[PDB]
């Protein structure tokens, strides 16, 4: 059984959600109408993410929420209009206008009950609900504010359930708001005690990979989201194919998060090959494993040689021989600039999914024989928190834009409480890093 419910909040959450469910369907052989031919055993491993109707229709265990309707209307009328039921696609009338306070307080309060009601309808269809996967931006008023309100409400209504995040970290090369450093700090503060594990996706890292490895001069959100979905699928594959590592949401915390507040693992993916380049000699297990320690392949911009490891998981997919993985890991424990923290076990956890990696037809990514996603909890990711905090500090010293938040419910003191919590988080990393 062991079901997982995916929640996509705001434009970034919804659009990445579109790319993910398209890829999940292709991986599991589900058509855009929800029908599936072959399968054969209920006993289908993908039933953790897809419910099955009496007609044999495979329905994603997903909720899509936005405070304005334009993005979700495209889902309602697009290629996957028959995949999701209309009740799973929830929209408001007025967005949060890049304001956390509107998303969380004034506008978010109007749709929270309806969203929770729809989540409850999906939870009732579960016989062993594991928990939730939450997709959202840090920068958006909805992505930041509404997500933190929903995370707070889910911790009360489903106390025993695990909650994982896929968070879109802001970048000037891909940006929408001047106020995004405020929204980022505000959502991090209010979500920190309600999230078990969060995968940050730095828009600059994704932008750099698309330009450097996919030879895309100016990447659109489509280009960025197809790369993000490929990495998200690599992380959730274990939950959809019944492997040996990260088989349940609880295991993500057990394997990657020894210190509860320090729950931000760095994802590194390989190989990223352009579809529009005539392939070459296929990359070996050792080559794709070595690429996991190449900073250029990270989902977050940071220097892991400056940091220390708390945990490390390697998730292989495709034509991967276990002895070849063991030899690749043995080399990493030798040629070691891999320093683990004081009281952590020092081992690498390994998972192998033998299905050939799947890519979107008409996508930018080339089909490969073998791929790997490394999930490492490193103190080097604190560099990303420091960048946000510095931007927050510059504006907050002058109280620039704070009037917008104060006029939308929010107390000025919340800005100081949030920033102090970020200062304590930076100190947590610093204490572990020595
Ligand atoms: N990777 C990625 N980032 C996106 C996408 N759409 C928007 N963003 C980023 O998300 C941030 C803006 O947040 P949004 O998700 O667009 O907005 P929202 O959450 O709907 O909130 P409001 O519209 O302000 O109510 C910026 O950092 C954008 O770069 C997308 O499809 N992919
Ligand atoms: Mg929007």
């Amino acid at each position: 059984m062991r079901e997982c419910i995916s929640i996509h909040v705001g434009q970034a959450g919804v659009q990445i959600g579109n790319a993910c469910w398209e890829l999940y369907c292709l991986e599991h052989g589900i058509q855009p109408d929800g029908q599936m031919p072959s399968d054969k055993t209920g006993d289908d491993s993908f039933n953790t993410f897809f419910s099955e109707t009496g007609a044999g229709k495979h329905v994603p265990r997903a909720v899509f929420v936005d405070l304005e309707p334009t993005v979700i209307d495209e889902v309602r009328t697009g290629t996957y209009r028959q995949l999701f039921h209309p009740e799973q696609l929830i929209t408001g009338k007025e967005d949060a206008a890049n304001n956390y306070a509107r998303g969380h307080y004034t506008i978010g309060k109007e749709i929270i009950d309806l969203v929770l009601d729809r989540i409850r309808k999906l939870a009732d269809q579960c016989t062993g609900l594991q928990g939730f996967l939450v997709f959202h931006s840090f920068g958006g008023g909805t992505g930041s504010g509404f997500t933190s309100l929903l995370m707070e409400r889910l911790s009360v209504d489903y106390g025993k359930k695990s909650k994982l995040e896929f968070s879109i970290y802001p970048a000037p090369q891909v940006s929408t708001a001047v106020v995004e450093p405020y929204n980022s700090i505000l959502t991090t503060h209010t979500t920190l005690e309600h999230s078990d594990c969060a995968f940050m996706v730095d828009n600059e890292a994704i932008y750099d990979i698309c330009r450097r490895n996919l030879d895309i001069e100016r990447p659109t959100y489509t280009n960025l989201n197809r790369l993000i979905s490929q990495i998200v699928s690599s992380i959730t594959a274990s939950l959809r194919f019944d492997g040996a590592l990260n088989v349940d949401l609880t295991e993500f915390q057990t394997n990657l998060v020894p210190y509860p507040r320090i729950h931000f693992p760095l994802a590194t993916y390989a190989p990223v090959i352009s579809a529009e380049k005539a392939y070459h000699e296929q990359l070996s297990v050792a080559e794709i494993t070595n690429a996991c320690f190449e900073p250029a392949n990270q989902m977050v911009k940071c220097d892991p040689r400056h940091g220390k490891y708390m945990a490390c998981c390697l998730l292989y997919r495709g034509d991967v021989v276990p002895k070849d993985v063991n030899a690749a890991i043995a080399t990493i424990k030798t040629k070691r600039s891999i320093q683990f923290v004081d009281w952590c076990p020092t081992g690498f956890k390994v998972g192998i999914n033998y299905q050939p990696p799947t890519v979107v037809p008409g996508g930018d990514l080339a089909k490969v024989q073998r791929a790997v996603c490394m999930l490492s909890n490193t103190t080097a990711i604190a560099e990303a928190w420091a960048r946000l905090d510095h931007k927050f500090d510059l504006m907050y010293a002058k109280r620039a834009f704070v009037h917008w938040y104060v006029g939308e419910g929010m107390e000025e003191g919340e800005f100081s409480e949030a920033r102090e919590d970020m200062a304590a988080l930076e100190k947590d990393y610093e204490e572990v890093g020595v």
